[PDB]
């Protein structure tokens, strides 16, 4: 129709190591294109192609062009939940009980298409222009549900301070805990601004700590007791007692007034 319309410029990194922010030469919109020098891709498409929720990064298309591959998505523009948490400190309680609901609304979401992100973690949770998160990055999701049948998993996948303690330990594991528990430890980097160990093993020393309920240590002191006791629910080795997301949605602390709206209107007399 409109001439120039397809035309986007590449005007910045996003990241590397690439994505890259895309403005349209018509219109002025923002897109985020992520550039693979193809030489998983074909999952972390055919994933996308499937998802369309708000706490979800969108997915636009992508274009083959050769052996390059160009994947469009939703530009994100407050970046990284990462860069919102204070080494050390982590941030204030409200802001991350907002952000832990955004981020279990988008967990239903994909859980409830049959869908694990599998690599949960403040990188791939991205923030929009009024800091609403968005999951992204789904390279290493998969489909755990079809056909109304679950299927358990086995491959190794994820990040280690982040991963659930039966990948680590049993040959077989149910999708869903696991992505329950790397939401666990999300929050605690929310809260404490540091992760509670290198990985959830009996070998590691913080994590026997924790087992020994030494809440007086690291970042659990720092954490108040009612997201505290959230966590204890949330960080049980046992994935079978570990709690659900329908019962974490019914948690004391998750139901907590706490924050105030976005505020806007403000005149007096
Ligand atoms: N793990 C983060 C990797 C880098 C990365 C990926 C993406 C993807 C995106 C696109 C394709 C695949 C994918 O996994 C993510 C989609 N939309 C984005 O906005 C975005 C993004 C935005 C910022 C940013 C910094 N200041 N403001 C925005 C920084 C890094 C980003």
């Amino acid at each position: 129709a409109v001439p120039f319309v397809e035309d986007w410029d590449l005007v910045q990194t996003l990241g590397e190591g690439e994505v890259q922010l895309a403005v349209n030469r018509v219109t002025e919109e923002a897109v985020a294109v992520k550039i693979v020098d193809m030489k998983n891709i074909k999952k972390e498409i055919c994933i996308n192609k499937m998802l369309n929720h708000e706490n979800v990064v969108k997915f636009y298309g992508h274009r083959r062009e050769g052996n390059i591959q160009y994947l469009f998505l939703e530009y994100c523009s407050g970046g990284e939940l990462f860069d919102r948490i204070e080494p050390d400190i982590g941030m204030p309680e409200p802001d991350a009980q907002r952000f832990f609901h955004q981020l279990m609304a988008g967990v239903v979401y994909l859980h409830g298409i049959g869908i694990t992100h599998r690599d949960i973690k403040p990188e791939n949770l991205l923030l929009d222009e009024r800091d609403n998160l968005k999951i992204s990055d789904f390279g290493l999701a998969t489909v755990f549900r079809y056909n109304n049948r679950e299927r358990l998993l086995n491959k190794m996948c994820g990040t280690l301070p982040y991963v659930a303690p039966e990948l680590l330990k049993r040959r077989e594991f149910h999708a869903e805990p696991v992505d329950v528990w790397s939401c666990g430890i999300v929050l605690t980097a929310m809260l404490a601004g540091e992760l509670p160990w290198d990985q959830p093993s009996d070998s590691c020393q913080e994590y026997s700590d924790w087992k020994e309920k030494k809440t007086y240590l690291n970042p659990w002191k720092k954490i108040d007791s009612a997201p505290l006791a959230l966590l204890h629910k949330i960080l049980v080795e046992n994935p079978s007692a570990r709690i659900t997301i329908p019962d974490i949605k019914k948690d004391r602390w998750y139901n907590k007034p706490l924050k105030k709206g976005a505020k806007r209107p403000r005149v007096t007399s």
